[PDB]
């Protein structure tokens, strides 16, 4: 989480570089242990007939959080991105943090953040409704609309083309607001009902089943590397299915 042993970041997009440094930040004194992906993957590169894409892969767990992944890319010199899903472990009944953002030349291009629910009800817990609501709505001036697929976040989701250095600011700090609710809420959880364990186990199985149907991340992926190490990185890397 010392990202200063990072390769990508000093060549990152600066709201990227901000947000992983908030997101290492968050993490760095909880009771981490390291999470082994797929094959121990770290670092991966490759290309097919264009742009090569560059990923950093770095992976923990605690109790409470089943998997804290943290992904940096790059393709080529045009497109950056920062990945970052906190899948909970369902005992719990922490929703779902997860970040996405893409920057190329001229900017950011998306920025999203959520909370996102586990609940059947699709409702994120009384607690994190009450800190959410507390933080006022922000503005944005480029609000971008979720495709169908995302019907599985909140209605606290970002999702926007940032229109100047105030609002990546706001974005960034809104992403920091959700850490700090987060890590807090996850000391005040219980282990839940064997039924309600599995009532949130079923909710990041959704998840997972629908984030799988960004055919944007796929096409990156699929540029570089072909359709059947697409395929395996979104099922088993980024969205594996409990
Ligand atoms: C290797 C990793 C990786 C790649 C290659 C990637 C690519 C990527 N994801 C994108 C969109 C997106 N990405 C997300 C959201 C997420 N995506 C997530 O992995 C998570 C956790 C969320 C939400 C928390 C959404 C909602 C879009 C918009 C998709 C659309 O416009 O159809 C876009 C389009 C950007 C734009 O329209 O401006 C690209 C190029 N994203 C990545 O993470």
């Amino acid at each position: 989480l010392s990202l200063t042993n990072s390769s990508l970041m000093p060549t990152l997009n600066p709201m990227i570089q901000q947000l992983a440094l908030a997101i290492a930040a968050s993490w760095q004194s909880l009771p981490l242990k390291p999470y082994q992906l797929p094959e121990d993957l770290g670092y991966v590169e490759g290309r097919l007939e264009g742009e090569k894409l560059v990923i950093e892969n770095r992976c923990y767990q605690t109790p409470q959080f089943r998997k804290m992944h943290l992904e940096l890319a790059k393709v080529g010199k045009g497109l950056d991105i920062l990945q970052c899903v906190m899948f909970p472990e369902p005992l719990y009944g922490l929703p779902l943090f997860g970040c996405d953002i893409v920057a190329g030349p001229g900017g950011v291009s998306a920025a999203i953040a959520d909370l996102s629910p586990t609940q059947s009800d699709r409702q994120l817990p009384a607690a994190y409704q009450k800190s959410l609501a507390e933080l006022g709505q922000p503005e944005f001036e480029q609000q971008r609309e979720l495709p169908p697929w995302g019907e599985i976040f909140s209605e606290y989701c970002l999702f926007i083309r940032p229109s100047n250095v105030t609002e990546e600011e706001r974005f960034v700090q809104r992403v920091v607001d959700f850490l700090q609710i987060h890590c807090h809420q996850s000391i005040v959880a219980e282990p839940l009902s064997e039924a309600q364990t599995l009532e949130h186990r079923q909710g990041q199985i959704h998840y997972c089943q629908q984030q799988q149907k960004n055919d944007k991340t796929r096409r990156v992926l699929e540029k570089a590397f072909g359709e059947a190490w697409a395929e395996r990185y979104m099922s088993q890397v980024l969205f594996d299915v409990i």
